[PDB]
């Protein structure tokens, strides 16, 4: 009935520090503050409200549960949230549902939430809406089944989410496939076609009605991130490498053209989770893109300036716009998420800060497009032994 | 006005994990947690909200009276509750009212609260509506007036909620009723016919429009299930054992046919409260069941197949679906509700986990209905010295 | 628009006990709560929510400001409440004003908040609406101003609220004028006649439309307490003494009958605060009231049945109804409240005890009007070295 | 549709306490309270609502990152607010957004938010309104960009909000400018006249429909408050000093008059945020200010009574109305606000206490517009070694 579509993003060209969700800093074993141990922070939006997924151990940062926290999987991961601005307390906190891997999103009428939960070769992805919980797929490829880790897609209440399924390692091939949910009810499954063979964690972003596009992770072949253009009413997701010399992966080598656009050429397996904005404009889109300062390794923070050419076949370099964590400060994930206003969109990343002694958490900043001004560079301030 | 009516459950074929409510895992001496001390734990959903519910002893995990928490039964029970999905917490529970025995359940419109609170020769049923308090049943039998600490069955309105009152040793008789009510005044009571002799702890699903099933414990002379069929219409409740071979309860013989359908024959005396939810379809309906998995000790937990004859007259043997629980992990009384969707209705099985030091709490499961995919077993991770 | 006006009371003989509100149950030294120090608590309905108020001293159970508490006014006495069924800690509570004195009501609109605030012998009556400060009445005797320290009475929007101004001691003169508010604006002030010399911290009533009654304490020259008829119509409040046998305050003589209604005859000075409700019914009120167990002594609590006769001037015995506290547990002040359903009020007393150690705590218990059963007597459970 | 236009305030001579948001009273390191580290609170209010903001330093009271938080400006503050009445606490804390410096208001439909975040010589101003970030304003003149500090003013949806931008010191040139914005968006810049040189942190209120006056700081060269009138149809803002002989800042010199009114006269630079209230009324507006108690240091808080003549111009002494804290408790910054009833305004003053031991806090003092009755002098009551 009144299903959010997407709208002309507001006028910016610099993405400027917004708010810091460093919630592991009311916590220690000095304070009195009980925090979730959590990992792969995103934030998703309402056009009233925005909130702060993440996916927990079931544990505070301090307690006795606080040990094996740093696992990527386990049957105590469950996802939960906050509003964004809140401090991501054990009291705050809501669990919508168990599982180790998840994404949520907005429809303009009600929250969908998707998990990844069960056995590693033989696991389940369910959907809710509304509290109410409402479908579910089965692993296709008999591996570790993952979602996006960030924001899914509402196009005018379809809600396009990314699944994965595959290994993660050298040599192995994940095939995503996109799940299309009409109030949390999976409605269609668009299979990918082009690269197809290893994409994983995409941070998708609308490029209009009718069209999403996403930048992901590949872990095991290249250091080049896979782009998604997915043509809603073609019902295909297209796959390829940019194009672009500037590699957004991490590790990465020096940036360099490829030989060929789609050709294997890096540092070899592993990988981070990205960001990717989408500046929608009545002239064409801009693309931004975040990337680790230090390559080969998950520290620092940069924002890779506006790209006029398709992610894709663009070929050219993506320009430098700023430094946003200086390299003194270790970064992990990066996504990206739109608040949606009483006009206009605007685009926002999100930074991954990893900290741990006998835990791990997880503290994001968040960056929106806003005016040009000096960058103001963010330190988490989080001090494991506190 | 908007009063709920039974719909048709939505597919799938197994019960999932859906949610872990193990609140005493953000307390233990170690932690920063104030968590409430409590036992029963049941969930009861309106079509915008599912609440987790139970009887609490107005103390802390981890306080100065925490001690003596064991007891069925003292004048420091209280109902309270906390939306499905928060850790359940002192700060989040919201007590409804005194009661060492209670239920809840939505109609569509307002919550019902009933709890039964007293001195146990002549303890009183109290019914609340809306947070402003109704009406009130008194004991009938002259010994322990209980509920069943599971949630009451709204047809229409019209909620149906188990009272029983009878010495619940060997050689006693409980003989239950059920009082349904508008709007949380008691507008009538159906009493029980059929092997009416002892009924206590009833986890009730609807059937269909005009009609209740329920699953109930017998503390004294067998190990199989009494089930209870409600007519509304002829306002008629029939009692009599499950004559199934597969027996429910716990302790429990091994699975053998009965001699006749309602002769007394098991190990004696004790049992369970047991899961029972109804898979209502256009061309019939399907009943499962829960089970402890070691017979004779309330270890592990199972989910019972499902049972296309008659809870009461199948004869049928009830083929096993799942192990939800592990024979590692202790269990204690299961339950069930459902979740009412936009479209059709999900039911839903709750596992209890008891946990105790110097003081005794519980941790709930929640397995859902939905696809087909392996098993992954739950332990409750919670360290009564932790 | 809405505004609310009483309706006649459900059918029930007992006052039972309904929820217990020991908020000071899950603090201690040994605990991790953080709980307001607070005295002379109350409830007040609206027809969707309960609120329980109480002053507070603006600091935690056991902290380092607790010492001092004890102290009737203080600059750091305010007024705050929560919902009725919350631990009423200090992240629950909210706080609506500055005040060592006050009492609220909801007109069935919004909430109306009264406190008394200032220095002793020229102290400001504020009264606010909706969060709103609407008003203020000066005092009147040049001595320490007081409120009801219980729930104000709402009719058709017109809530009646008692102040008192005078000396508190022997020889003292306490006239009582009732103010008469809309939205919080005072629109009019009722003076007291008859026995008008000392009136305080009354304990109100509606006794229909058009018409509200009260009993009063008198802490300087009997031990029968004052009952103060207000004829909103007429606006005259006629105040005398109970000319029944039964002596309702604390300290009290053994229960005879006065020699004339009116005449001072009693202990002497003191008093405590008590309980006082009315069942409307279409053939006429009863009146119920609530007193120590002890005489001479704040220890235990008792209701006395329903009088028919006028409470001023019936002059027969008012049997006992229940022991609803043993005298092997101390109390405090008693007041009354009524739930208001959607078909019926149902009245409901609030029986205060007392807790100190190196700091003062109030705890409530609250006894609702419903159906004949067995008296479960409740003993507090606060220990004030837990 | 439904924004909110300025009314005549109500009947009151006196400015009597209302309520204290003594935050650092619940903390301590004897207690169990976690409880924000903040600077410059103020209080802003909706019809519904009143919330009372401050900037944070993402620290606790008494924790492990509590040193440092004496700090102006640092990349850890933030923007929060709670609703008035609460503790202030973390956990009901939000956040709103990053920030060194800010502002907020309610323009009858949604809360409008601004900050200022960045580089000291590049600082960037933010707007956000409805949780939605909207437009954006860049430094102007090179140096510590600033806001108020204190309620914004908003007339039919256009909201008033003073920045600054200059070098705060001796010799220094600051010119305000005022932002107009509508639903967050800056609409108009209406920038400074007259004695434009230095304007910092103004406290601004209505002084009727279409026109807006603030009282100002200036820290370089006077001890006489800036006053700006501003015109919303000419959009002009013309700023010049009191010339009353009272001297409203801190440091100060003895009272007496200007040899001009607009010639730089006074102790030197240094200065402090102050109040300004405006009570308007059918025949003329009435201004009230807040000084502190002791000239020279920031000592105590006093009320300078109603002035009937032009802020500016009038010439005239400002008597003394009240003393609200002595000179045995120390102040800090003192601002305005003021509540929207049903049928009138109220004008507040808010003053600081500043409380610091290893860390600073500061505490709230509301004093509300009210009838005539003798002062009560607030203590603050938080003892940094608690
Ligand atoms: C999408 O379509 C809506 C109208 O249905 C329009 O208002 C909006 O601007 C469009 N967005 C884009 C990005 O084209
Ligand atoms: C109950 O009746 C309603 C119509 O009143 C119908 O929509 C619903 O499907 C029925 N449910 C069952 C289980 O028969
Ligand atoms: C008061 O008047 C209303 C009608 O205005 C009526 O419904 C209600 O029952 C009356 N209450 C009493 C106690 O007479
Ligand atoms: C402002 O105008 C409104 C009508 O638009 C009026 O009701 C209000 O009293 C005016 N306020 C002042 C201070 O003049």
């Amino acid at each position: 009935p009144t299903y959010f579509q997407p709208r002309m993003s507001c006028t910016g060209t610099r993405f400027q520090p917004f708010m810091m969700m460093n919630s592991p800093r009311y916590g220690g074993t000095g304070d009195r503050g009980s925090i979730h141990l959590n990992r792969e922070p995103f934030v998703s939006c309402s056009m009233n409200e925005c909130r702060h997924f993440a996916l927990g151990h079931t544990a505070t940062q301090n307690g006795p549960y606080s040990a094996g926290t740093g696992a990527d999987r386990s049957i105590q991961r469950m996802l939960f949230s906050t509003k964004l601005g809140e401090p991501f307390t054990i009291d705050n906190a809501i669990v919508h549902m168990s599982g180790w891997s998840g994404s949520a999103c907005h429809d303009g009428v009600e929250w969908t939430y998707v998990t990844v939960f069960g056995t590693d070769p033989d696991a389940l992805v369910k959907t809710k809406y509304g509290n109410n919980l409402v479908d579910s797929y089965r692993s296709f490829a008999g591996n570790i089944l993952r979602t996006q880790e960030s924001e899914c897609v509402c196009l005018n209440g379809s809600c396009y989410v990314m699944i994965t399924d595959g290994y993660a390692g050298g040599g192995g091939v994940s095939q995503a496939r996109f799940l299309v949910m009409k109030q949390g009810k999976i409605i269609d499954v668009i299979n990918t076609s082009g690269r197809s063979k290893f994409t994983e964690e995409c941070t998708c972003a609308a490029t209009g009605n009718t069209t999403i596009m996403c930048a992901c992770r590949d872990n095991a072949y290249t250091d080049r991130r896979p782009i998604v253009a997915i043509d809603t009413i073609a019902k295909t997701a297209n796959v390829g490498l940019m194009c672009s010399p500037t590699r957004m992966d991490t590790p990465r080598s020096a940036d360099s053209a490829p030989s060929s656009c789609n050709v294997d050429d890096g540092t070899g397996g592993g990988g981070v989770k990205g960001g990717f904005a989408v500046v929608r404009r009545p002239n064409g889109n801009q693309f931004y893109y975040t990337r680790t300062g230090s390559a080969s390794s998950r520290v620092g923070m940069e924002v890779r300036g506006p790209q006029t050419e398709d992610p894709m076949t663009g070929t050219s370099a993506i320009p430098l716009l700023d430094i946003i964590v200086s390299t003194s400060v270790n970064t992990g994930y990066s996504s990206s998420f739109e608040m949606k206003g009483i006009e206009c969109d605007t685009p926002c990343f999100v930074v991954e800060h990893i900290r741990s002694n006998t835990w791990t958490t997880a503290s994001s900043s968040i960056y929106c497009l806003s005016g040009d001004a000096s960058m103001f560079q963010f330190d988490d301030g989080v001090n494991p032994t506190a």
